[PDB]
């Protein structure tokens, strides 16, 4: 038996919404005697910048600096900075992967930006011809849980800011699927701020009751139609 | 001439094609006798991390941090950060922001993503009623010059990654469009690490070309049916 799950957070308040869920998930996760391990981006000041900063020693081009082929050459040199390879590890043990953050212009907030695009290296996360169906982290489960500033109603086909779908393809299928995780459906928590106290106690508890058969869970078909289609 | 730019830019490397694809927009805007500012972010260390240090002054809920309403009320009190305020400076006075940056995970690289979520504060881009076509930056033009590695067979409909317009969704709609922005069609340069020099140069020239008469284009009509179709 047994699980390993990484959460990455991504939110400055403990008393937040956000610190809310990712509590949840940790006790109920917890609870299911599963292993947990938490990345708090904000408080552990994480680095979203790609620099020549993430490579130890010396460039294989210190002429013209290529972060893909550096960081590529530096994760099969094992020469890549320690927060980098730190965050490594806890994905490569890690059965599931929760991201839980709040909605930063239809995307990530870019501490957790930087993350992506730092920790999920060529080699570590993807290659030739590693990627999608055949992602490097295939086998590993990953989802969003995420919270919205607008409505529910705002994030219909007809609503001002679109479908959901829409804003989740570059997270979902351009990131995730793309390194070979089975993507969970999204968890979204929609205008918490808005919300009463029942309300809110309430998208609290479907989030810990979904994580009590999350294991139970079918992965999406993550592609174009899921996201788009009718 | 008679128009002010402002070019957002995010590459590591001078001699980057990214950095040649900025170069010519400078020098082409400068020779038709327009005001032209560039924002290197690597070369600024710009912070893309949002936190309790954007604002100056005293919080209003110093108990619970919540970053979108500290910011709105320090842009109202003049208490954010001068990084933030130098940032909001360029785009007030642009006529056109033109962002231009290789694509990191289907979005723009998290140093980027950072100014978006730093300086596109509320009071400042936009106010809640007063976004999307009554956005605050309404009457300016806002265009992205994305680089990619993938090829645009992969970026088409029945391709790996699906239609390029499929990823610009949360850039150009909800983040340009909500603020106001006219979006312009969007520059892509596909897969130039794998073209071949006569390529490349053609690419730029394209790009060079382009700017002799974008005062003379009209935006695109953002909406779902233009990202999406059907
Ligand atoms: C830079 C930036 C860009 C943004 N862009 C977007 C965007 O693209 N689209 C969009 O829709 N929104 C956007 N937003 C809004 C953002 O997504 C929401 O503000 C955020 O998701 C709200 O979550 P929170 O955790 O911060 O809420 P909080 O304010 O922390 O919490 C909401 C309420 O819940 C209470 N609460 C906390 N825990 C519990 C609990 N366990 N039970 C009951 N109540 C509890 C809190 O105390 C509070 O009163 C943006 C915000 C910023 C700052
Ligand atoms: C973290 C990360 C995430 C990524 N995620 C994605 C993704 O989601 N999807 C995707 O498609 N790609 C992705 N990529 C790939 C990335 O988008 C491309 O590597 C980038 O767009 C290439 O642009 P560049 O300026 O770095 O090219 P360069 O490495 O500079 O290559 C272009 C070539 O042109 C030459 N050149 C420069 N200027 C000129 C000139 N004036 N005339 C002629 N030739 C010139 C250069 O010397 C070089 O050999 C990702 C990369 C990283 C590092
Ligand atoms: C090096 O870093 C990355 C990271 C995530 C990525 N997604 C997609 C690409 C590029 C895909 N290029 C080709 C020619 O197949 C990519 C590169
Ligand atoms: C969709 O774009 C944004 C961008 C920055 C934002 N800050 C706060 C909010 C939530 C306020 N209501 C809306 C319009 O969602 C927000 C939304
Ligand atoms: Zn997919
Ligand atoms: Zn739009």
């Amino acid at each position: 038996a047994g699980k390993k799950v990484l959460i990455v957070y991504a939110h400055q308040e403990p008393k937040s919404f956000n610190g809310s869920l990712k509590n949840v998930a940790v006790d109920e996760l917890s609870r299911q005697g599963c292993t947990v391990t938490v990345s708090d981006l904000y408080a552990m000041n994480f680095e979203p910048r790609a620099t020549d900063k993430d490579i130890t020693g010396t460039l294989s081009n210190p002429e013209v600096f290529n972060y893909g082929v550096e960081t590529h050459e530096a994760y099969k040199q094992r020469s890549l900075a320690s927060d980098i390879t730190d965050e490594q590890k806890k994905v490569r043990e890690a059965d599931l992967v929760i991201f839980q953050f709040p909605l930063y212009w239809f995307s990530v907030p870019a501490i957790l930006k930087g993350w992506m695009d730092r920790v999920l290296c060529q080699g570590f996360a993807f290659d030739i011809p590693g990627f999608y169906d055949s992602g490097l982290l295939q086998g590993k489960l990953a989802l969003l849980s995420v919270t919205t500033g607008g409505t529910a109603e705002m994030y219909t086909k007809t609503g001002v800011n679109g479908d959901s779908r829409y804003f989740l393809w570059p997270l979902q299928h351009g990131t995730l699927h793309f390194c070979g995780f089975k993507v969970l459906a999204p968890q979204i928590s929609f205008a918490p701020e808005i919300a009463s106290e029942e309300e809110r106690k309430g998208m609290v508890a479907a989030w810990s009751q979904r994580l009590q058969t999350i294991w139970k869970e079918e992965p999406i078909p993550c592609t174009a139609h899921w996201h788009f289609g009718q």
